[PDB]
């Protein structure tokens, strides 16, 4: 703590020149490179700040390749647990975190199936991801929903077509969005597994259950 | 040997064509037909390219800068339309079935007039085994490549011709450079300008880029 971290200072300065203005810098599993969190994604930067490569980074030593960028990010993701809209399964077999958008068609499709996911042992945890960006009406509307006293009711209501009641709190949707971007989320709904794996596409409950079971076995 | 890197790649179904140094100690530049990977010496970790050097005034894609060796090595297989008073050299990936490639070729005199030399490589979007690939092979195997290319682009059909020219190598290089559609304009430092850009625009862009990277 009394020892200077002057090399990280070079990273920040190097990124500042590029317009990347705020950073979190952590170790990486690769010697002489640091993991750098930015609002625009994860960057792997050499210790001296001179070279940059966009994530993700994969660990390919095992039977299946794993995205260690996303695996690492599950610490950030899990730290946002209190800001999640959680629909817990009675007999929980899997927990997925879903980046969702109240204006996205398959997010409606997915939510309509919540009972069936839950019945199959799948707990669904929601974070907000306005696919149209942070200055869209959806960001504003989702913030109200996430600031409601009953988040589950507000979210249910909105997806049924009832309409959000205004509300404010300290929850920043921009933080959910940055996490989504760092995890490689572009299209919603984006289903993220407990090890960071982002499921390609939408899958209904029966398909998702089999996928989750097999994913657990293999990884 | 790079056994560890090759072992990991083999496990993922990936065939490297080259493995060479990178700017990062302990990590190699690995060329494959699908693109460039950065892989640790121990074969444990992979990040897809490209890598940028950001130490200068402007970010430089060093992956593509490196590939300019591979690219310039293909000199003799390029169809070059030289400007009389050469100010810039650009390499262009083209397809004889691509509308914008035809627009570009029709305007070659204009690019040349502004001091821009154009060097073509083949990039048949339809991939290998396609009719476009074969026809373009025939063109690149002509005794007179410029004549054959002008003739085809003017709509005069394609004359059968055989030689050792491997279009797939052009295609692989384009893919490694980040080319996905044609025409693709590549600068002397590997920078890709995606799509078509006009002679006056290109000249101004080329002049500014030279000032930026000198």
């Amino acid at each position: 703590a009394m020892d200077p971290e002057f090399m990280d200072a070079a990273i920040r300065q190097s990124l500042a020149k590029l317009g990347v203005q705020s950073t979190e810098i952590q170790a990486s599993p690769v010697a002489g490179m640091k993991t750098v969190l930015t609002h625009s994604g994860v960057l792997y930067v050499t210790d001296d700040g001179k070279h940059i490569i966009q994530g993700p980074m994969y660990d390919v030593s095992g039977a299946h390749p794993v995205n260690v960028t996303n695996k690492l990010l599950m610490s950030q993701l899990n730290a946002l647990e209190k800001e999640m809209i959680v629909y817990k399964a009675p007999d929980e077999k899997h927990v997925i975190t879903v980046f969702t958008d109240i204006t996205c068609g398959y997010c409606h499709k997915l939510h309509e199936e919540m009972k069936d996911y839950n019945a199959l042992g799948i707990t669904v945890r929601y974070l907000a991801f306005p696919a149209q960006g942070l200055e869209s009406q959806a960001e504003q509307d989702m913030k109200s929903i996430w600031c409601a006293k009953d988040k589950n009711k507000a979210f249910d209501d909105a997806m049924a077509g009832k309409g959000v009641k205004p509300a404010s709190c300290d929850v920043n949707i921009a933080d959910h969005y940055a996490l989504g971007v760092q995890l490689g989320v572009s299209g919603t709904p984006a289903i993220v597994l407990s090890n960071g794996y982002v499921v390609p596409g939408y899958q209904g409950p029966k398909e998702m259950k089999a996928f989750l079971d097999e994913h657990q076995k293999q990884t």
